[PDB]
């Protein structure tokens, strides 16, 4: 029995009811991915019993094993990851929290004229071992079908825009996507675990701890080359 | 009477020679002169001594339909709208009277009073500046909607751009009238104003004109703002103006303009 | 009573234990949560089921100066202000009623009636985002002045012709010295039309570049409330940020407001109001 | 006789009166370089007389010869900016081709206080990009005159110690001011025309609305020093060596 607890109205919920490991039914597998994809970060609790071997175990069953700043996990590459599973280790006395932004609410959200804007830009996302690939600012989510932004701290510009435009259409658009309605923000525990949907999300790990120690471990599921609107694939310039 | 055309610069500007400016001018000659300045956006004449207020209105007359002067400035009924130093200086880019629906096509603008120096006027096209948006800005443009105001209270939805009535091509419709962008919220309004202003007053498509007495200017309003430079310090300069009649602005689709509030009527017809 | 006080993070946050809030608090225990407050600058207590109206005033009263509830919103001479679903939603970086030159020095917040999910608030830290100042833009800070004023349904339309019922407009310098701290602190929020002295353009930059180092996410705590929570904060070294993220549910707290003083600047110089008079709502503390 | 005629408030005088060339007076050159230092920009014409060997000539009397569609100062990322140039019309397109220059002297005196102090407390990167970096004082104090004026253009490519994002709202605060028509000259070039530029106290912008037309000018840059920032702190080379470019 997986029950799904909504924690904000465009993104996050808690899952509670499930022993979290490498043995849950397919049953119990697709309704942990149907809440993943609606509410694009979800978070277990209390599962003490989870160790390394345990979180990956749990990973294999849902896809294919493989920061003070918005972004994309590694959007840098063609094949953008599909999702990460971060489990609390070691925590601080105070802090650590994370944020998380919905990327598909974010584009729900815009105005027709932004809307289309957003449909036919690209951006140049690069690591700077140099990686540098063209990505759609719109993607179709391969899953959900949802059209989703796709921008975050690796995008240098925007494809055929002076850098003073690329400033402010970046800036336009990652203040519709991190607007605090959009976002939920995680404060740890022990035997938490998060699982986000990095297509449709972006993330921001706050460091308000002052350099205390602090330890997650995150495990990450391969994703697809995103394609946008009209079906043009993501171009590869290097790496 | 041979009208010969002098550009100025490659997107703007043109000078207009052998024509003695008045009232009794050949549907020819009118009709080069219309011609040139939907081509050049803004032309001027020079060495027109002989011409004065009257002269300038009938000259007026040959090209569209005189306005009052303006919407709220004019005292009455009058076709000049003085341009004195002492008023205003419009030290900011526009478009003349974009707060009502019938923008007006044109100006012509009269050298009368000049200081010993500055005092320029800048004009740009906003049509090379649409043409020279990369696609998606275009479209962007192409879909955008404004809203401008005076602020006799005028309010009116205007176009981003609009397709010009004369010679088909799509232009910018901007300038400092301009409060906000239809269903944008304010700093997006805000960024995306001066991304577009900026690509309007990029000095390439900028011509600033040095007034000499006899000077004349006219503008196809429809595609250009303009500037006038206050680098006179407290000189006193006065030029006339009188305004033509313009149409409503239609957008890329075929959507007109929409009034919110404000009545012009009583400012002009439409054109 | 002991009065435990759990950071929640570096900047800024604390939640309170230990504490049965209310009116008859001891000097050590009002002191103590006094000097939480000016450390943490937003502190949370939470299992306060016993707590209503009157205590949550009477509780006030031990730390300031109750204000009437608002300068424009209060029906008459009440001490509660409504923060209701139905007539506002606060989604937007404020210090609270920056338009007077009297700016209230705290306020607190007690939960009511709470959406099943979202309705979080989130405090920023205006005195963290000075010290994080590089040294020429904290003294472009100490030097500037800005212009704060006040200017669907029949409960919304209602809300606003009420808000704005008497003009406010004062000047206050964007960095004031805190008068209990000593610590220099920004005063922005969305009471600011503009900056003295500077074109428009100027003023949103600038008003960009400081609200973007006040509302980092690192200067900032967001609280889910729960029932029988009340929250406390310094207004004179905070903004916060009412999240609208629960749909059209109900959503209900109570606030009760402490007088504070008028701000000084760092060389000195006092706010100067425009327009307005703050005398009925509050006195200067 | 040399006669100065202010061509607008802040910038920019026409000179008359001067057969320009190597044989001037003491007299002649020093109301020249007055009036280059209070105009900014100053514009001879007429000079059909004038070719390389003279301009050069000319240009010796008024300091060491050394030997852009953008808002720019010359040469910004050394040490030693140069002080001047001088720029003669050679072959010019049948449109277009203007020059715009700005006061970065006025833009400072029209600053508010706040942002005056805050100009008086920056610095800047600049760059070329024989890679050449130098943090220059967003405010120097003009040598020859004393007054102080801005130093930024499009060799910057940000201020020190700040975001990148607030490297770029003060560069456009500032460039806003210093670009503003107001604080402008734009010349339209003629046959004979001669512009001379104090380097220490403008910008200017070369105008490309001729479509590739053919256009020649000829220049001539005046060695500069090294700016002293409004505390007596003088620019800091991080990368490049200008020695081989010109003297101090
Ligand atoms: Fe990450
Ligand atoms: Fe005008
Ligand atoms: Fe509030
Ligand atoms: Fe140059």
């Amino acid at each position: 029995q997986v029950t799904v607890t909504k924690l904000g109205a465009h993104i996050g919920a808690r899952i509670d009811g499930v022993r979290v490991g490498g043995d849950l039914s397919p049953a119990t597998v697709s309704a942990i991915n149907a809440a993943l994809l609606e509410h694009k970060v979800i978070f277990f609790s209390g599962q003490d019993h989870l160790d390394d071997a345990g979180q990956l175990e749990f990973a294999e069953l849902l896809g294919t094993p493989t920061a003070n700043s918005w972004h994309t996990d590694v959007t840098f590459v063609d094949r953008i990851p599909k999702a990460s599973l971060l489990r609390a280790v070691t925590l601080p006395s105070y802090g650590g929290t994370t944020a998380w932004a919905s990327t598909e609410a974010a584009y729900q959200q815009l105005p027709a004229p932004l809307r289309t804007l957003a449909d036919n830009l690209w951006a140049v996302h690069t690591n700077r071992d140099y990686y540098e690939v063209e990505h759609p600012v719109v993607r179709v989510h391969p899953e959900t079908g949802e059209r989703v932004l796709l921008l975050g701290h690796f995008v240098k510009s925007f494809v055929g825009l002076k850098d003073t435009e690329s400033a402010a259409l970046f800036r336009l658009f990652q203040d519709r996507i991190t607007r605090l309605e959009n976002t939920v923000r995680w404060s740890w525990k022990p035997g938490d675990l998060a699982i986000w949907d990095n297509r449709a999300t972006q993330h921001y790990a706050v460091a308000d701890y002052d350099d205390q120690y602090r330890r997650l471990n995150r495990v990450t599921l391969a994703g697809d080359i995103p394609v946008d609107v009209y079906g043009e694939r993501s171009r590869v310039i290097a790496g």
